[PDB]
């Protein structure tokens, strides 16, 4: 061995770079391949392990981002472009980034970030995902993987070995397997690996907790604004097939067999599949994505619900939670009456239209049931109440409630649960006030962006970010976000009986119980029974 930026792994030697972080410095190994480029005949196929390389791999720069749809709704607007690919897109995108504190540790806690983006997008190279602040502040080895999104990572034709589906999830598993096998050489503890992600990434984390082929590869898990049982997180094999065939019809493909559909989809250029990607949705809706994980019977032995009921999942500690206004982002992009530059006061007519889009798989009685649940008949023509009520509908149906279901089901067999409710609006948030505490805006606090003075955050927002970063890191290290024998306020353990959680904001810690039970009893217990009877 030689320098601190030189690591000899089971795959080969890797050369990193010294990165500046808050006056100090740490190491960074960017763009390390954990799989063979899924290009050509391997498109849609399961990931193959990266053949070991000879010589030194240059890991000083960020890798390419996977082929995905690019947000062009508000050009120049940072609020929407901060989520867009900041590196060149390519199908050769299966790489991982590692931030190692300096001096290189011997055996410290490891955290693997799994980005979100509805399974149709996302990048590990984003600014809000820069793990250098967390790695440095909390003294952890921050890893951020990457996986194929869109059709490339989730096209599903059950029965076929050329495109079985869930390969995007297998990409994550191979990265986790690479972390299990090589993180030791970077000073990380393979015995203490915490996987954490947001939205689609949080659902992925929960999917790895459920899938037996992924359970042994990590210790603990953190789920942010995401759950494996989210209505948008997965589809049946029949629906996945239907969407795959529909994708082919949109590209003038031969649909007589799977062998011919796939051959066609493989000859087409990346952007060709992306341009027609949305055309396969079965309904006119919001918070719904085309190619997502499928219940194949392999990655997922049986239905997610049956697995959750039987305790068929990894027993360990989990830390999860949701943001206050999760639905705003989606109403702004597809619901009539919403716009980035207006207060977006919603009319009774637009409210009814919003409900239709929010619960696509519902009939008329179901639509009336949802409306009844979120309507104040004493003041039904209130524009602000209609706007906020619709925001609650999208967030509760798509994020909050399904997560609350997973929380209650998991805790019964689990070994420790910690629930949070992030309800703080960043003072420098570029999005309109009507959106509130937006889906994905806790990430900046998790990654410690508020510590960087040049980002215009307040003092209390830095204190909050430091508090959150420490909760996450301490939990990853021990299984409890609370510092042993500390004088600070204690974050209660979530139990099947008490059901406690905390608010994650700038004010002193406050403890509550039964996070949105009123609305979630409706979404998890009543509505599904109503739609089922009719
Ligand atoms: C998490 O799992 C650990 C290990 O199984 C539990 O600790 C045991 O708890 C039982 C009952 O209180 C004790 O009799 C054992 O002595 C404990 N074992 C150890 C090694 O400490 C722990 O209770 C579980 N925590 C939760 C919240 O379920
Ligand atoms: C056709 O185009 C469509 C475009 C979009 C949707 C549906 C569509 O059709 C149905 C959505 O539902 C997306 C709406 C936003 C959701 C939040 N993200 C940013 C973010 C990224 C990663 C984690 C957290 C936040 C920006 C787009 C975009
Ligand atoms: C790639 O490696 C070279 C040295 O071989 C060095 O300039 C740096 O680490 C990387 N250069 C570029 C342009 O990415
Ligand atoms: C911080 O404030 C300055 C002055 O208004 C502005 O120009 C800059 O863009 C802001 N930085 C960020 C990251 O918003
Ligand atoms: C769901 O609906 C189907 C069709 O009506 C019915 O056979 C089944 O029993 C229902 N499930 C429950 C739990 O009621």
């Amino acid at each position: 061995d030689h320098s601190e930026l030189l690591v000899n792994t089971k795959s080969g030697k890797v050369m990193g770079t010294r990165v500046p972080v808050l006056s100090s410095h740490i190491s960074a190994f960017l763009g390390i391949p954990f799989a063979e480029p899924p290009v050509g005949n391997m498109r849609f196929r399961r990931p193959e392990p990266k053949k070991p390389w000879s010589g030194v791999w240059n890991a000083s720069t960020y890798p390419n981002n996977c082929q995905q749809y690019v947000d062009e709704q508000f050009p120049g607007f940072s609020g929407s472009e901060m989520w867009n690919p900041n590196r060149e897109m390519s199908e050769d995108c299966l790489y991982l980034n590692i931030w190692v504190p300096s001096p290189r540790p011997k055996s410290t806690t490891v955290m693997v970030w799994i980005y979100g983006g509805g399974f149709y997008s996302g990048s590990s190279t984003l600014d809000v995902y820069n793990g250098k602040y967390l790695a440095y502040t909390e003294e952890v080895v921050l890893v951020s993987l990457s996986y194929r999104v869109g059709a490339f990572g989730f096209l599903a034709l059950h029965g076929s070995q050329e495109a079985p589906g869930n390969v995007g999830l297998l990409d994550q598993r191979m990265a986790l397997q690479w972390v299990h096998d090589n993180i030791q050489f970077f000073g990380g503890d393979p015995k203490t690996v915490t996987i954490f992600g947001e939205s689609a990434g949080g659902a992925s984390v929960g999917m790895h907790i459920l899938s037996p082929g992924s359970r042994d590869l990590f210790r603990r898990a953190i789920l942010q604004s995401g759950s494996p049982n989210c209505p948008w997180a997965s589809v049946s094999v029949a629906e996945g097939r239907r969407r795959a065939v529909e994708l082919g019809r949109n590209l003038n493909c031969n649909l007589n067999s799977d062998e011919e559909l796939i051959h066609c989809l493989r000859e087409k250029k990346p952007q060709e599949l992306i341009d027609v990607e949305w055309n396969v949705l079965p309904f006119d809706s919001i918070f719904r994505f085309s190619f997502v994980p499928v219940i194949d019977g392999e990655f997922f032995p049986t239905s997610l619900e049956s697995m959750l009921n039987s305790g068929n999942f990894k027993k360990t500690q989990i830390l999860l939670g949701v943001n206050k206004d999760e639905g705003s982002f989606f109403l702004l992009y597809g619901a009539p009456g919403f716009s980035k530059d207006s207060e977006s006061k919603i009319s009774r007519e637009d409210f009814m239209s919003g409900v239709k889009l929010s619960v696509p798989h519902a009939n008329d009685l179901g639509l009336d049931a949802v409306t009844l649940q979120y309507t104040d008949w004493m003041d039904d023509n209130n524009g602000i109440k209609n706007r906020d009520g619709l925001d609650d509908i999208v967030g509760d149906h798509n994020v909050i409630c399904p997560l609350m279901h997973f929380v209650n089901k998991y805790t019964k067999f689990g070994n420790g649960t910690y629930l949070y409710f992030f309800n703080h609006r960043a003072s420098n948030l570029v999005w309109p006030e009507w959106m509130g505490v937006i889906h994905g805006y806790e990430i900046e606090f998790v990654f410690g962006l508020p510590l960087v003075k040049e980002l215009n955050y307040t003092a209390e927002e830095e204190a909050l970010s430091r508090r959150i970063m420490h909760y996450w890191a301490t939990f990853a290290k021990t299984g409890n976000p609370n510092e042993p024998h500390s004088q600070e306020s204690k974050w209660p353990l979530f139990t099947t009986k008490e059901q406690k959680f905390i608010d994650l904001n700038t004010e002193p810690m406050k403890v509550h119980q039964r996070l949105r039970v009123q609305m979630c009893v409706f979404w998890n217990q009543f509505l599904p029974k109503l739609l089922n009877a009719t």
